[PDB]
């Protein structure tokens, strides 16, 4: 079978390997159907940052199952999947009340380990989440990123009836602009300093978009008067400046979810650390995306919305192809911006 | 009558001026017995850190009403009353909601208008907060501080079962501790450079302490591992390697909440930020100390703390004394720092 591997750095080769078999009751093998690529990748590709190298990454992907393992009873061959690519394990205090992101003991499909830009591939039964028959298969390799989205909204408690503000139009933040539209949002607003991903998410429903790069925080401030209440503010752009903008435009007891890391350092001012005070803020810290039980509701509502269509996701997608074609896509962005979303379709 | 004045530059001076009169429909006068120094009165008096000069400070006292303005019906000369120095405006959209503390247009005893550094005081029905005829006069100059701590606690929805961490051991956080205590939390952890102000903790049932100037953040998480869940820490001490050390040693899901105000700029490591996203921490930013209805659950929650004799006021409080002995207590903090509560008892 085929295979995308990359290894010491920058080179992205497309291999020939023996079709992985299962080796423990407890796996089972995924035919894939689609596997897309993740801007967490492209340090680990461009920017050294994995693991290991040569290694194979993907952890964004839906396919059939294949066969299973001899412990495996609840799953058969045919089953439509989608890879839950975290593996924690399940037994420390942490997973035992449902934190399986602070588990310290984990593995991770795509990081840790190799990952779905693959035929096939043989996971733990606890890495695969079974989908509808009635899910186009292929919007199955969407369910991880949208779900990073969902459980920033989970551990806020919801969005529904709130005044979401999306920071980073990103596809994070564009799928979260989309999730927040179908969840019953009573508003969706969209920040960031590209007015063309700025329409975009505009066209997926948010009513208002501030380009921050001609808008000031105040500016916006000003204009979101009319819906500083009940604000849930996502910051998914993960830098300083996004950091910063989202705690000087918030409402009166915003929530303010943070999915995005930081590689510089954050640096407040003594007014804005002030306006987290004065404002009572909600600052929530948001993890990987999953929540109890395993792998968590997160999983359902964004099974449940790709099935019943409520997402617009072919604006999202800027490549479609197999090995050669996705290799090939890959070495095109290199260092550079990722366009949109690079799906590999075995 | 006399009162203390500050004017610009550190001056403190004893004055004498004519008894105020009631001037609106819903005032009252009250003749104070109790008035406290609070910690952010230094910046006021040495640091330039006040509205106007001069000024006459005070927001944490207690008295008898005097006079009672043509418009109030539900108190009377005799009354013993604490004072509710935040005067919110009552009907903009934040007060109709609850959120007083974040109205545009309040005034404050003590800061934005002269407070209770005196024998007699004029404020708003709204500014005092009747206090039962069993409770020691004196003690009623401590509500107020008190509600600092059961503020963010209420914010946090309850300190019962949770592991708390008090940083920083002045007057907020050893009330905090004593609260925490008294209202059932798990276990409480005192946090300070101070071995001396530790004991002190540990006096008011603080389990256990620890010295931030002889332990690490990480030897402190160590000792805190079996403690890591349901956390709630408070930051009192107000400066930036505190609010640091509160993401550094978090436990897992750990509840923050924010009552020191910076006068320093926070600059914050792209891995500490990290931390906050890593361990899904709850970030709550506190204000003041007030909660719907009008004054809040806070102020009941003191005064019945108080009167059912659950909290220790002897050990913190550094000075009693007349308008004399008070002002020079005052200056001596110039050069020798505020050890503990300095009362002024006309
Ligand atoms: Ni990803
Ligand atoms: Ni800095
Ligand atoms: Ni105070
Ligand atoms: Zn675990
Ligand atoms: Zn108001």
């Amino acid at each position: 079978m085929k295979s995308v591997v990359n290894d010491t750095d920058g080179i992205v080769r497309v291999a020939e390997s023996v079709i992985p078999e299962i080796k423990h009751q407890d796996e089972v093998r995924v035919k894939i159907a689609s596997s897309g690529l993740c801007g967490s990748d492209l340090p680990r590709i461009f920017k050294n940052g994995a693991h290991y190298y040569p290694i194979t990454l993907g952890h964004e992907f839906s396919g059939y199952i294949d066969a299973v393992g001899s412990g495996v009873d609840d799953l058969h061959p045919g089953d439509a999947v989608a890879c839950v690519p975290l593996l924690p394990c399940f037994t420390c205090p942490e997973c035992l009340k449902g934190f399986y992101s602070q588990c310290a003991k984990y593995d991770f499909i795509g990081s840790r380990r190799d990952g779905g830009f693959a035929e096939y591939i043989v996971v733990k039964r606890k890495n695969v989440f079974a989908l509808p028959t009635d899910m186009p298969i292929e919007d199955g390799a969407f369910i991880e990123p949208i779900t990073v989205g969902l459980h920033a909204f989970h551990l806020a408690q919801g969005c529904e009836n709130k005044n979401v503000i999306i920071i980073g139009a990103g596809t994070i933040g564009l799928l979260a602009i989309q999730c927040a539209v179908a969840l019953g949002a009573k508003s969706v607003t969209a920040i960031d300093i590209s007015s063309e991903k700025l329409a975009l998410a505009k066209s997926f429903g948010a009513m208002q978009t501030f380009n921050s790069s001609e808008m000031s925080a105040p500016q916006m401030q000003s204009v979101l008067r009319e819906l500083r209440f009940n604000q849930l503010i996502l910051e998914t752009a993960g830098v300083p400046q996004t950091v910063e903008l989202a705690v000087e435009i918030a409402g009166p007891h915003a929530q303010l979810a943070l999915v995005g890391t930081l590689h510089q350092d954050l640096h407040l001012t003594s007014a804005t650390f002030g306006k987290i005070l004065r404002k009572e803020l909600t600052v929530i810290g948001s993890w990987m995306n999953y929540s109890s039980p395993w792998p968590g509701q997160e999983w359902e509502t964004a099974s449940r919305l790709l099935t019943e269509r409520k997402l617009s996701l072919e604006p999202l997608i800027a490549h479609r192809g197999s090995f050669e074609s996705f290799a090939q896509a890959v070495r095109d962005i290199a260092r550079n911006a990722m366009p949109g979303k690079v799906l590999l379709i075995p």
